[PDB]
């Protein structure tokens, strides 16, 4: 299929897809736009929010839900339809949490501070809670990984832009990073993704 | 298998849930917690959330994990892969502004005036996007009912509680929230279930 992901410059809500469709080899256009062409975009979109795909030119819009519906019938997508109802409820979790940051808030103070806040009592409880549903196991769902593991390391990665030891304290959380990373088209995407801070 | 739900005594999060299983003709145990008891269970559940929903001798967290998992390979679930992308894409959206509002906020004063924010000036853009997007078509997917009916008929329910006004100018949306309560199993379940104000 001919695949076109339209997002901001910036990992932000679009990078799970691009992560599953490194993983899965399959080939899309990475349209990234400005600011500028966002005005005219944003009016063609029946609900005006990116990122959205198009698929042979029929447009799917919701990250996640396009991020389901690339993994259907895949590995990734978890072994068992329980197993699936784990992968989505991790990944909930993970954007539940990623939801409470104000990344629009425009008063600098406010933001540092609600910032500050979330990460010195929230992030370390959520951290807590994520470590010990993956206990000593290799991969947060069954045995093989999912796309569960992508979204933990790609909210990881932009929570540790702000508190960088968010996981000193957290080595299995930090192995659970490495061994996403380490996957071979994984370890090539994120060497060849354009450099933003989020 | 045996079906324990467990929530606040309020239709909230888990209404979803027990619209699926009305429809499905699923038994269950619909168990309703005060808030004082809240805390005690909280603190032995892995990620401190409600509604959840025992298995056997597993526990399931995050309502849209627990409904995907209850509508996959059932009529509610979308008829083709891109449906169902569609289907979950119409329910995070619509989940999307149900979670900007402050259910849990401790200030009256704070909380009534997002409310008020939000409903004003938020929620009927929604429902201009709802309400083109749906067109003159039966069902917000496809040709026959999903779970995203529900749960527009759900979200809407609430939404109303606070703006009555909200769908006077939008009889399509008015039509649509019939046809689901029209549905024999939905019927059944309205007329019986608790009813609370949220
Ligand atoms: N939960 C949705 C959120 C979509 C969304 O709010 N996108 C933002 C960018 S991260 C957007 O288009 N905002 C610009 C605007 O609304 O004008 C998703 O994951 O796709
Ligand atoms: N995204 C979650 C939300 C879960 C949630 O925030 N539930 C609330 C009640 S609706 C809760 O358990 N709050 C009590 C608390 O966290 O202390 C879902 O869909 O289940
Ligand atoms: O937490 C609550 O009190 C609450 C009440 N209604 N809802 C809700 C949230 C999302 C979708 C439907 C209802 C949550």
């Amino acid at each position: 299929p001919n695949y076109k992901l339209t997002y901001f410059n910036m990992r932000g809500r679009a990078e799970i897809i691009r992560y599953i469709f490194a993983y899965l080899d399959i080939q899309y256009e990475d349209h990234r736009i400005e600011q500028a062409d966002w005005p005219e975009i944003k009016s063609t979109l029946p609900f005006g929010k990116i990122p959205i795909l198009e698929v042979d030119g029929l447009t799917l819009h919701q990250s996640l839900a396009i991020a389901r519906y690339l993994t259907k019938n895949t590995d990734l997508a978890g072994n068992t339809e329980m197993e699936q109802c784990h992968v989505d409820a991790i990944v909930d979790t993970l954007d539940d949490f990623m939801s409470c940051f104000p990344w629009a808030e425009k008063k600098q103070d406010v933001k540092e501070q609600m910032f500050n806040e979330l990460l010195t009592y929230n992030a370390p409880h959520l951290m807590q809670d994520l470590d010990t549903y993956l206990g000593g196991r290799e991969w947060l769902i069954g045995n093989s990984v999912t796309w569960a593991d992508f979204y933990w390391e790609i909210c990881s990665t932009t929570l540790l832009v702000f508190k960088p030891d968010l996981l000193d304290n957290h080595p299995r959380l930090v192995t659970l990073r490495k061994k996403v990373q380490a996957i071979p088209a994984v370890a090539n995407w994120i060497k060849r993704r354009p450099q933003t801070k989020l």
